[PDB]
């Protein structure tokens, strides 16, 4: 099956068959437990979304390739509200080179240590044969209505031996997704008035790739293997009018359809891997790579977020990250029969940013020991890690799987991650797993960064109308959280038919502060002394949902799955507001008919539940008018095919989205002066959509 408890895996035959626009996010999305949303609860690049593990936020999910981490957002601006203009890490290897997508949610999860406090995302690639193979794919969309943006896509893969003891992998790709036209939310925007006539919240930003990834596997002997893999990606954008506030200036306007950010994304690795006698071995060195160049934005009030015409022109931001990792395998005959690991981590965070850190004090006052001017541009952080796992057969059929994460992390200092996972054949059909672990979330370097400020003249300041600075802390505590899960799973014969409950208590979730620590002193006018707030540790909040799964074998040809998430509860537990804006409910449909030996046929139904706006503005209090406006609950459906021409050649066509339902953003989430909110409609659902696809491989 695809789906036990905890875990989900997709594979290369299901992304074929719901073939992605472009980024994986699409797919990844419709596992059980999974969402595609936002961080917190502004609405700000809220067309932005990023995969979301059981309502923890996208930082807190950790997005691997090969079992390797990606680090790239890290390289953006995160912001007062929790996000950063990036599109997220799942864009980074193209669909059609992808073997197999694994997705471990909560206490499976948290053995991985930093930042799977939600889950684990693993995107693998396809691997070299026994004879040389390789591919050619082709993707592209036709959307009904032209304002939405069509995507095109080609990747080739090619693989195979060399000598008898090495062998290589390459592929690459290029693809397209146009923006939407800069005025596809026009009439759908919350009300605009005064200086704010005539703005507009924007549509889904555009993105042209180029991925290419080289791989040599070297077995120097039959116990030992010596892997060498290298990437460069690139990702540059097509700008349609997207600003933190939805506010506009003529430089905005000016770059409507030009490049405005470009990431450039390059990995190298070394990997040894080695098998014999006492067992398996594992280790690898990655070095990462990202440079986020894009122009200039201001950094105070409405301004944040836009471009700063002042200052015009690109910047770019270099983040270095760096990954080194050891393990062992031994079986051991024991008492018990069992299976130990034993590993060690090292990573490091450089990040160089000229820009986030410029800020100054002339108008709110001076702050006592930040300069301001020509602050440093850098940061960092080390974490020192070990761990043990041990993988204990109790009785053949049970399982019990107890580990201990240690990371020293060289500002926050000491965390200690235990886990515990069960799982038990109550029947031959039944199965009950059961897992709590406790979860490790690092402070990202921004939240970290005393020489980070940010300021408003009141109106983002929580509990107050004055000026005030927000300011990044080096005394932050880590984020954990204890993840829950108890499951029970029904397998026999393609019937598949189970139901989790989970809850994560979230501790010392980082977050914008809400008591002013101290007050600058002097600048101008009323905004003089301006009251200076902290990224603090909010004490505690909640998650809690279910998910579930249910699969029918209607006849032999013919399967009908389902997956099912339910969000119980999202609770800041200081302040009351929810923590992400996710659907009350979410059930994907899928039946699959094999008509032929050749030719598969799919259909499709997503239903999306009720979505919630956050209760409080910026200042804590209860919003107003159309700050309140819920979407309703609604479905998409899909239809598509893929049929057989040879073993070398197949295609593939369908349409998303069938009954043409859009949904369109209206702004953020809140009320500003000039621009009301637009409550939980603040992000672009695509209409009616056609697409072929054509796979030749040998
Ligand atoms: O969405 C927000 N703005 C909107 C809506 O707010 C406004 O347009 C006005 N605004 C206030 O009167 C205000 C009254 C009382 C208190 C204020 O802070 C006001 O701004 C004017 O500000 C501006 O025109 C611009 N703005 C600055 O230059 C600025 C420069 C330095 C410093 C600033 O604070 C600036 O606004 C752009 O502002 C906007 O478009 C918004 C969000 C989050 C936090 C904010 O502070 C926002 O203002
Ligand atoms: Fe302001």
């Amino acid at each position: 099956t695809k789906q036990a408890p905890g875990v989900s895996i997709i594979t290369a035959e299901d992304i074929a068959k719901r073939p992605p626009s472009n980024d994986l996010s699409q797919i990844i999305r419709t596992m059980p437990g999974v969402n595609l949303t936002g961080n917190s609860s502004s609405g700000q690049r809220g067309n932005n979304r990023q995969i979301d593990i059981r309502g923890m936020g996208p930082e807190n999910t950790l997005i691997l390739v090969d079992g390797k981490p990606v680090s790239s957002r890290n390289s953006v601006r995160y912001g007062w509200r929790g996000e950063r203009d990036s599109r997220g890490d799942t864009n980074w290897v193209p669909a059609d080179q992808v073997e197999r997508i694994e997705v471990i949610r909560g206490p499976a999860a948290a053995r991985y240590g930093n930042g799977a406090a939600g889950g684990v995302v693993n995107i693998i690639t396809k691997q070299a044969g026994a004879e040389t193979h390789g591919n050619l794919s082709v993707y592209s969309n036709f959307p009904q209505h032209k304002a939405e943006g069509a995507s095109e896509r080609m990747s080739f893969g090619l693989n195979g031996p060399l000598t008898e003891n090495l062998s290589y992998r390459v592929y690459g790709n290029i693809a397209k997704t146009d923006s939407d036209d800069w005025d596809i939310n026009a009439g759908h925007e919350s009300n605009r008035t005064g200086k704010q006539a005539g703005t507009l919240p924007a549509g889904r930003e555009g993105v042209r790739n180029k991925d290419i990834d080289g791989l040599l596997s070297w077995r120097l002997t039959p116990e030992q293997t010596l892997e060498f893999e290298a990437g460069f990606s690139r990702q540059g954008n097509i700008y349609t009018g997207d600003t933190q506030n939805t506010n506009s200036n003529n430089y905005v306007k000016q770059m409507l359809g030009h490049e405005t950010n470009r990431m450039y994304r390059e990995t190298y690795s070394v990997t040894h891997r080695g098998e014999w006698d006492f067992g398996s071995s594992l280790a690898y060195l990655q070095y990462e790579k990202t440079r986020n160049s894009r122009i200039n934005e201001g950094l105070a009030g409405g301004t944040e977020g836009i471009f700063d015409p002042n200052n015009a022109g690109f910047y770019t931001a270099t983040l270095r990250d760096l990954t080194a990792h050891g393990e062992v395998n031994l079986p051991l005959h024991l008492g018990y029969e069992q299976t130990l690991t034993l590993g060690s981590e090292w990573t490091e965070q450089k990040l160089d940013d000229p820009s986030s850190n410029t800020q100054n004090t002339e108008e709110g006052g001076s702050i006592p020991g930040l300069a301001g001017k020509n602050r440093s541009s850098s940061s960092s952080a080390r974490i020192f890690s070990l761990f043990a796992e041990d993988n204990i057969e109790l009785m053949p059929g049970t399982m019990l799987t107890p580990g201990l994460r240690w990371d020293h992390h060289d500002i926050v200092g000491d965390n200690w991650s235990p886990s515990l996972n069960l799982s038990h054949a109550l029947t031959e059909r039944v199965t009950l797993k059961a897992g709590i672990a406790r979860a490790y979330k690092a402070p990202n370097l921004y939240q970290l960064n005393p020489d980070y400020l940010l300021y408003s003249r009141g109106a983002g300041c929580y509990g107050q109308s004055t000026s005030c600075y927000l300011r990044g802390n080096d005394g932050l505590k880590a984020e954990t959280s204890v993840n829950k899960e108890l499951g029970i799973e029904y397998s026999h014969d393609g019937l598949v038919a189970g139901l989790t409950y989970f809850r994560n208590d979230y501790k010392n979730k980082i977050e914008s502060g809400l008591s002013p620590v101290d007050h600058a002193s002097g600048g101008k006018g009323d905004y003089a002394n301006a009251a200076i707030y902290q990224w603090e540790n909010v004490p505690k909040a909640v998650v809690e949902g279910l998910e579930g799964t249910l699969t029918l074998p209607l006849a032999d040809g013919l399967k009908w799955s389902n997956n099912l998430t339910y969000m119980l509860q999202s609770k800041n537990k200081e302040t009351g507001d929810v923590l992400s804006v996710t659907p009350r409910y979410t059930l994907n449909s899928m039946l699959d008919w094999q008509a032929t030996d050749d030719l598969s046929l799919q259909a499709t139904v997503t239903w999306y539940g009720k979505q919630k706006p956050k209760k409080y503005d910026y200042h804590g209090d209860r919003v107003t008018g159309s700050a309140n406006d819920q979407l309703s609950p609604y479905a998409i459906a899909g239809l598509g095919g893929t049929y057989r021409l040879s073993k070398n050649l197949s295609l593939g066509a369908g349409v998303d989205n069938l009954f043409d339902k859009r949904l369109f953003r209206a702004g953020n989430a809140q009320g500003v002066v000039g621009i009301d909110g637009a409550g939980a409609a603040t992000y672009n659902e695509p209409g009616r959509t056609f697409y072929t696809s054509l796979t030749a491989s040998f």
